[PDB]
DNA sequence: CCGACCGCGCATCAGC
DNA sequence: GCTGATGCGC
DNA sequence: GTCGG
């Protein structure tokens, strides 16, 4: 970490806009700074040199500046030291509660873990699960974890059907030593872009993982997209591991390739891809690339390797190790 | 200067 | 109910 | 907050 301190501060100066502010575009703007300095190879000893860089404009120059100077930036000792938004920031942590609900809560008087403990009957379900496990969701999980889970995952699937294919994308694609939560993209060859030849697909999948009391709770299910708990099994007089956050997608399987591109992220690597293709007269999303006419976006291009669409917008392939922005 | 900023699934809500 | 908008999250 | 045209 050449630029730490740098890249801290910038990120806590873009969670203070999306949570707080509730200024999605400064948030990330900030995102955006943080993440073209956190890749740049030298220790930056000045704003002006950090300014050189795409995305980092006067402003953030300038706080740099400060902080090189100081150590600090009083803008964030302020927040720091403000109750209203150092309760919002906290909220906010809560998964399920975001900048509103924050905002919402801190008004009615709900501002600490204890004020959410006792007042569960004012959360959602996804907020209920959330402060549930608000202590385990903070704790990263080690590869070697993620690799069991894997395991499970695979097995499981494959045994309600061979046909299945289930791909862990996310940090753990990209080569992490640590994972957030485990992303899992599955396809099936009766779920294409053209027909669905096949009902409850990523429920038949969600009930076995339950059954074998993998998947331990829900927060949000639909036809394409899971979002839940889910838990590694522990040995005799073993303390028991923490819950963890798993996301579960089900793409078209002739859609593979945008779709683990998608979910290969990193999230800041695929906005910056997105933009980037933009710029080229494209439109990516997780299902297609498809060209924009002079006008609108056009019918979606051939696509047979994740390579095919780097091509595209002409960009050399990038390997997922290499896409952690 | 200033419009535009990546793209979308699920949950919830308002209005009809 | 439906549609569209918003919140929250990937 | 930044930036392309
Ligand atoms: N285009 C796009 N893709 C996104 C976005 N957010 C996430 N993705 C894609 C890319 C991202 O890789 C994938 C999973 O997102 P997470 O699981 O929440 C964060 P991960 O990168 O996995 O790292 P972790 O902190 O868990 O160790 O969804 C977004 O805002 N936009
Ligand atoms: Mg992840
Ligand atoms: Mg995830
Ligand atoms: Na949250």
């Amino acid at each position: 970490t050449l630029n730490g301190g740098i890249t801290d501060m910038l990120t806590e100066l873009a969670n203070f806009e999306k949570n707080v502010s509730q200024a999605i575009h400064k948030y990330n703007a900030y995102r955006k700074a943080a993440s073209v300095i956190a890749k740049y190879p030298h220790k930056i000893k000045s704003g002006a040199e950090a300014k050189k860089l795409p995305g980092v404009g006067t402003k953030i120059a300038e706080k740099i500046d400060e902080f090189l100077a100081t150590g600090k930036l009083r803008k964030l000792e302020k927040i720091r030291q403000d109750d209203t938004s150092s309760s919002i920031n906290f909220l906010t942590r809560v998964s399920g509660i975001g900048p509103s609900a924050a905002r919402k809560f801190v008004d009615e008087g709900i501002k600490t873990l204890e004020d959410l403990r006792k007042n569960e009957d004012k959360l959602n379900h996804h907020q209920r699960i959330g402060l549930k496990y608000f202590g385990d969701f903070e704790k990263r999980i080690p590869r070697e974890e993620m690799l069991q889970m894997q395991d499970i995952v695979l097995n499981e699937v494959k045994k309600v059907d061979s046909e299945y294919i289930a791909t862990v994308c996310g940090s753990f694609r990209r080569g992490a030593e640590s994972s957030g939560d485990m992303d899992v993209l599955l396809t099936h060859p009766s779920f294409t872009s053209e027909s669905t030849k096949q009902p409850k697909l990523l429920h038949q999948v969600v009930e076995q993982l339950q059954k074998v009391h993998f998947i331990t709770d829900t927060l949000s299910k639909g036809e394409t997209k899971f979002m839940g708990v889910c838990q590694l099994p522990s040995k005799n007089d073993e303390k028991e591991y923490p819950h963890r956050r798993i996301d579960i997608r089900l793409i078209p399987k002739d859609q593979y390739y945008c779709g683990v591109l998608y979910f290969t992220g990193s999230d800041i690597f695929n906005k910056n891809m997105r933009a980037h293709a933009l710029e080229k007269g494209f439109t990516i999303n997780e299902y297609t690339i498809r060209p924009l006419g002079v006008t609108v976006a056009g019918e979606p291009l051939p696509v047979d390797s994740e390579k095919d669409i780097f091509d595209y917008i002409q960009w050399k392939y990038r390997e997922p190790k290499d896409r952690s922005e």
